[PDB]
């Protein structure tokens, strides 16, 4: 390892590379990048004090850096990391604080930067060849999938909902799995999604007015602890039962791990595989 | 749907086919078959009163049939199923009781019957072509994977452990993921595995004596509720750290969903994909 210059989102950083002494704080994106690149960081984000089962693969050599939006500077300092992957979600004051603990790179949470985020981690870990192949395969699989989806499915109304604390949410067009569903696969975002500025509640009646052809439903028990029957109560509702998607057996619950971030390389790869299976002409 | 004759494990059954009026009780195998075949049964097994997140994809039209080994005959009777998929784990008295509720087929829990179990569900649902393709692809992918694993990896010591209630368990040679690891991929089962007659505790000291080249570790938070830090406490143990697999970064935690049964078609398909990635010569 020598100190190498890293360009990331038009900013220059200097980091000892390749390295495993990576502490991830705030950037759940980078944890999903670690998952895809088989990187085992020294520090990772805790979720209610735990490492989720979906992250145990890459936290096997990790200690917690704090909860997502509460960096534990003492914990980070103790690791003496070569690089801290923080997030653009952190205010400047917080990023400055983290930097007293080591070289800090704020990783973007914007889905359109998915390739740049994975390439950053690849450059830190000597895994450029692997990352470039994953990106190349995704582009190829996406083109192939789009060829295999007929014009009717392409023109259909698809929607991603997530159930959290028993409520139903939709997401902006470029956020969550919508950046794959609409931005990559080229399905048309409904007006409700175009109007959303962040995670947005919808009602069952609005869902019924939308009446999508396809509904991807994400439900994590970990995010519904107090409402564990929320999905089954929805599924029993006569208005849900009347939905075209329900009638046509076009509702896909947990097609991707329900804790998935949605807009990262790992999430996109998994969602593409799922959407391929559900939307392609063989069906 | 007409009544069709179904041959399953050298027994003849008569069932209205194709059907969606399938109630699954006891056979978690059949729920993983439903997952792989995209079958949405009318009745499915509850797990501590819930449908696990890994099964929400195929329980979207299901009501519970009871816990795995406590069939709820009232619930099953209410469904008026065309067929009940029960399990060979049930005593004859219990299978007779279930049969008062509908035509009952005891699905085998033995991993070597994985193809027969998936073909049974395929025959009930008109999905023979899909099931035959999945089996054909698995055979082909398995042959390909075996070609791609070099003789050194083939001769290496691999082990599957599962952590439950904070304890470490291994499994017989033909049980869990061992039927893929050893029986299909052709790696050699260690003596401890050959000696196991069922899920068997091992100690960290015995693991260290084994010193496998590769360790697959399965850990579900749902099965460790009272010991959530059991894996991290293991991973911090100096004796764990001294393991060759740990030193060589050859420990794979939750390579497959940790609630996976291990010996079913779905589990085998997922484990094969994982083992391919970890054991093939590119590494
Ligand atoms: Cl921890
Ligand atoms: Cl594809
Ligand atoms: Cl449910
Ligand atoms: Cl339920
Ligand atoms: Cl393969
Ligand atoms: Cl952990």
């Amino acid at each position: 390892s020598e100190k190498k210059k890293i360009e990331y989102l038009d900013k220059t950083y200097e980091v000892t590379v390749p390295t495993d002494k990576i502490a991830i704080t705030g950037s759940v994106e980078s944890m999903e990048d670690a998952k895809l690149l088989d990187v085992h960081p020294q520090g990772a984000i805790s979720f209610s004090g735990k490492f989720p089962d979906m992250f145990k693969d890459i936290t096997d050599k990790a200690e917690p850096t704090g909860e997502k939006m509460e960096p534990n500077i003492e914990k980070i300092l103790e690791m003496k990391p070569d690089v801290i992957l923080a997030s653009t979600k952190f205010p400047e004051k917080t990023l400055q604080k983290i930097s007293t603990a080591g070289t800090t790179i704020p990783v973007s949470h914007i889905s359109s930067n998915w390739k740049e985020n994975m390439m950053l981690l690849a450059q830190l870990t000597g895994k450029e060849k692997k990352a470039k192949k994953i990106i190349a395969d995704y582009e190829q699989d996406l083109k192939e999938t789009k060829t295999k989806i007929n014009d009717k499915a392409k023109d259909s109304k698809a929607l991603v909902i997530r159930i959290r604390q028993g409520n139903i949410y939709i997401y902006p067009e470029q956020v969550y799995f919508n950046s794959t569903l609409y931005g990559d696969l080229g399905l048309k975002a409904p007006n409700e999604v175009k109007a959303a500025k962040a995670q947005e509640l919808i009602s069952l009646e609005k869902l019924s007015e939308m009446n999508p052809d396809h509904i991807f439903v994400q439900f994590s028990d970990d995010e519904n602890a107090d409402k564990p029957d929320a999905l089954k109560d929805l599924e029993k509702n006569p208005i849900w039962k009347s939905l075209k998607a329900v009638k046509e057996d076009h509702v896909y619950v947990n097609s991707v791990d329900p804790l998935a971030q949605g807009g990262t390389a790992w999430s996109k790869v998994r969602f593409l595989k799922a959407a391929a299976e559900k939307l392609t002409q063989n069906k």
